[PDB]
């Protein structure tokens, strides 16, 4: 009679919380989705071994189209867990699943875990200064989405930082790199010419948040556009005007050039 | 000879990640601070029992003035951990402590935990739509803080959600409620006359996120201002323009007035 939405956290199988792990272990059935994002530092097998339960993976169609036929039925007579990378309900589509549960007569609870949305605190940038967030999507065919460029522009002119989630083709396990993201933004800039993203723009790259050894690098696009930030996943941030304390952390911890202390503060 | 910043999470001792617990258990010395937030579902004793180590609790003065004299000296010959509620680098000034660690020649690592900043996803409001954040601070003497009001205005004008962290006085044992926050905002409104926060404003309250049964309520200020949301900590949110799916969730899960679903596009 209970469905548990449990977050797996940022990177590997140990990023789930003690609460989530223990609840997952006592569940009769465990489902999981790996389409909103992936857990790059581990494998389904390693997660299954930690939880000590078989994990049935569900595709985007399984959930969006058949959540009430695959998950809820069992939840009606058993304790069921639904695992998701990161923190449940950060991904926009998760929320409505709780409504489906309610209508099915199923009780649901949320077990939180770290999300990249909050983990960016490790960049040294103040969390309150982050504005609207956006996702950089790979252009396809004649489709060239550019709304993320506008998000940066609007946040930046208000002195706010912009968190850019990078595209991920979940099925193919293909991650957009921060390099690809910078190349795309420079291309959008050349088209809109809004003076929003250029070779002189300061950016921050966070790779493998959650890992003990994430890559945290800050610098100008001209210098970072071809730098190796390591294995995925990558997150790109275009900060707004910096507080001196943010700048000092970027220089000391993220290898930023001293120049940011006079150009971006 | 390392220093670990480890988050304990939102509500109880089980909100720590397995990774954080594993590492904490093996450290030689374990320190912690409990003034940046409130974990309403546990106690020092339960946390100590979980990690199997004595926890040296530090005050704001101990940390801000003497972190390098109390914690770092030990980190040079031992594995040391510094615990904090939620995520150690969200809505705190602890990031600067990593610079202090560097200066002392001490390598530091960060272990994330569930944060209220991302936990707000449980309100059903799309995370990417949250704009700049702010803190509603208790007025003191003849000083009456009002910066948070201007944040709401700026975000609302862009159709963005505003997360309002509520003040805390750990040593005084004072935890600002959503009610008190609303009372304060109404007073700022009467003063600035911006039409930003009134009795007809729709707001959302999230209390004790992390618990299995947090209090999630949405409605107009006039109806919620004197409602009992339970024990602290509390967080207040002033939504921007709602998507229909957000409204649906607030109505079905947070008990908001069914009328909000009739959005005015
Ligand atoms: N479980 C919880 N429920 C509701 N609000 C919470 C909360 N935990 C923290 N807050 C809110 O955030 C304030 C502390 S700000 C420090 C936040 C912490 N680093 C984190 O990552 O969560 C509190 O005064 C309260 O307004």
């Amino acid at each position: 009679m209970v469905l548990y939405f449990i977050g797996l956290g940022l990177y590997d199988e140990r990023d789930i919380t003690v609460k989530g792990l223990e609840i997952a272990k006592k569940c009769d059935y465990v489902f999981a989705e790996f389409y909103t994002s992936l857990m790059a530092g581990t494998t389904l097998g390693r997660i299954q071994k930690l939880i000590g339960k078989e994990i049935r993976v569900l595709s985007r169609e399984d959930v969006e189209l058949n959540f009430e036929n695959i998950v809820l039925p069992l939840a009606k007579e058993n304790d069921v867990a639904f695992l998701t990378p990161g923190d449940p309900l950060v991904a926009t589509t998760h929320a409505e699943l709780r409504i489906r549960a309610k209508r099915a007569g199923v009780e649901s609870y949320v077990i939180h875990a770290p999300s990249i949305y909050s983990a960016v605190g490790i960049t040294g940038l103040h969390i309150y200064k982050f504005g609207k967030s956006a996702t950089v999507a790979y252009p396809e065919g004649n489709w060239f989405p550019t709304s993320y460029y506008d998000v940066i522009k609007e946040n930046a002119e208000r002195g706010l930082h912009t968190l850019l989630f990078l595209d991920i083709k979940a099925e193919k396990r293909m991650y957009m790199t921060a390099n690809e993201a910078m190349e795309l933004l420079l291309k959008v800039e050349d088209m809109k010419k809004g003076g929003v993203f250029t070779d002189d723009t300061l950016v921050v790259v966070l790779a493998r948040a959650g890992s003990l050894n994430p890559t945290i690098r800050a610098g100008y696009v001209k210098d970072l556009i071809r730098e190796d930030f390591g294995d995925p996943p990558h997150i790109l941030i275009v900060p707004g005007k910096l507080h001196i304390v943010e700048a000092e952390y970027l220089v000391e911890i993220a290898g930023a050039p001293r120049e940011i202390m006079r150009v971006n503060v």
